[PDB]
């Protein structure tokens, strides 16, 4: 579990919120794009495994799991691309929940920038920082660290 | 010294490469923008501070180190703004092998997308994942939860 991801889309402002869940810390990172598109997807992915050993990557939705583009990513970054049923019932609501806070962060910094990437990263800063008492940011690190040693 | 962090700009294609290298590990993150300007080199810092607890940032040029938009940025995130001279001569010389070791990797990948930023995502994944023993990408969750703890 040190290794998994989950995928999540949600919309705001007619744009395209695409993010990945840290599924044991609840940490996140996230983009605005047009439109969730494979290309979307497989590029954002490329950037998550470069940066957080990405071992296994539950998809968001049938397209994201089918787009022979979102394959090659995780070909090419040595991912385990697996779907997103929620097996477990508790995964669609803590989803669920997690898009409803990271819509209430950006409102509260929605003036502070012109454009909504702006506030989606200052969004995924206020969510990774909150305390809850270790951080998201810190979890993920102690967790990975851990499996490391 | 776990929160240090140096930025980096390099040129390839008619285009810039913004990396951001947290020194004590050498992990690195980096972007393909159109030209280094204070609004991108600001994004980029709040991308970077949510997703790792950027204490110090070195910046690359005394354009950045003077950007309000800049100094807004390291506000709104917590970071230290400080200048990138090279005190230890050292220094440059890590960074200048650090675009050179980049380049090559971009130029291995290089044919297996359309567009560079594609390529320099691919070069970042292989510069974190390398093994020289042990990655940049282990080290540096290392140093963070040792920090934490
Ligand atoms: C003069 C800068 C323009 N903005 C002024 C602004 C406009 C409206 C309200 C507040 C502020 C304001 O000063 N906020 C305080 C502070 C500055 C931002 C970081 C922390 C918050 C802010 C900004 C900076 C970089 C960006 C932005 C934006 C944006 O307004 O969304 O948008 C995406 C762009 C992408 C990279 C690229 O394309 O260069 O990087
Ligand atoms: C059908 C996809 C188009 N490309 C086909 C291609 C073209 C030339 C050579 C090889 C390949 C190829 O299939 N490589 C294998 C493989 C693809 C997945 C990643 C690992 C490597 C690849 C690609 C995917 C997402 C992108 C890209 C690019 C690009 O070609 O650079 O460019 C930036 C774009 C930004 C996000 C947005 O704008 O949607 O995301
Ligand atoms: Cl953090
Ligand atoms: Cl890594």
């Amino acid at each position: 579990s040190p290794g998994i991801w989950q995928l999540d889309c949600t919309h705001l402002e007619g744009k395209v919120i695409l993010v990945a869940v840290h599924v044991a810390s609840g940490y996140i990172e996230a983009e605005v794009i047009p439109a969730e598109t494979g290309q979307e997807t497989a590029y954002f992915l490329l950037k998550l495994a470069g940066r957080w050993p990405v071992k296994t990557v539950h998809t968001d939705n049938g397209s994201n799991f089918t787009s022979t583009t979102v394959k090659a990513a995780c070909w090419w970054a040595g991912i385990k691309q697996e779907d997103g049923i929620p097996y477990n019932p508790q995964s669609q609501g803590v989803i669920e929940s997690m898009n409803k806070e990271l819509k209430k962060i950006i409102g509260q910094v929605r003036d502070q920038a012109e454009h909504l990437k702006t506030a989606v990263q200052m969004a995924v800063f206020i969510h990774n920082h909150k305390r809850k008492g270790y951080s998201a940011g810190e979890r993920i690190v102690d967790i990975i660290a851990t499996d490391i040693q």
